[PDB]
């Protein structure tokens, strides 16, 4: 089995809307996150990436899922720890690399999100926790995947 590198993904989910970020430099909407750094907990890495990438701070996050991504032709797996929060501080900030935008929860832009999000983000919305795995050929094609609702992440 390949080695895996730790990542975070943060969904700011309010009762009627979700905040996503568009990659500018591209075209795909995603939650906020990035690589976990040496010596920080995964949750602290998620908080740090949210602040670095969007400007938002949060006191805490709730872990809702974990998804492992495999890409054909790449040696490492991405082990993505997925967090949610409903409570924010500040306004999101656009950078050279990311543009944040709110979407109503009847306008989730699935066609412009990673394809896997169509499978797990419905579970997140139902207050469910999940473990997933997706194997991609390039950015658009899933060759294999597993998804399971779990009681504990
Ligand atoms: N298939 C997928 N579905 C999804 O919803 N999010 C994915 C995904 N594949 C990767 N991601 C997320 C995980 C993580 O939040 C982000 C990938 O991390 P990045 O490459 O953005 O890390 P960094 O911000 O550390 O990188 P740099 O800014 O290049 O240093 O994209
Ligand atoms: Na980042
Ligand atoms: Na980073
Ligand atoms: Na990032």
């Amino acid at each position: 089995m390949k080695a895996s590198r730790l990542y975070t993904l943060v969904l700011v989910l309010q009762p009627q809307r979700v905040l996503l970020g568009m990659k500018k430099r591209a075209g795909r909407w995603n939650g906020f996150g990035g690589k976990v750094q040496e010596g920080e907990t995964i949750e602290d890495g998620a908080r740090r990436e949210l602040q670095e990438e969007s400007g938002l701070t949060v006191d805490a996050l709730h872990k809702v899922g974990q998804i492992v991504f495999e890409f054909v032709g790449e040696p490492e797996l991405m082990d993505v720890h997925v967090f949610c929060t409903d409570s924010i501080q500040g306004t999101p900030v656009e950078s050279d690399e990311m543009r944040p935008c709110w979407f109503q929860l009847d306008q989730i832009p699935f066609k412009d999100m990673w394809p896997d999000d169509s499978y797990w983000f419905p579970l997140l919305l139902q207050k469910k926790k999940f473990h997933g795995y997706f194997k991609f050929q390039g950015q658009d094609t899933i060759l294999d995947y597993t998804l399971r609702e779990v009681d504990t992440v």
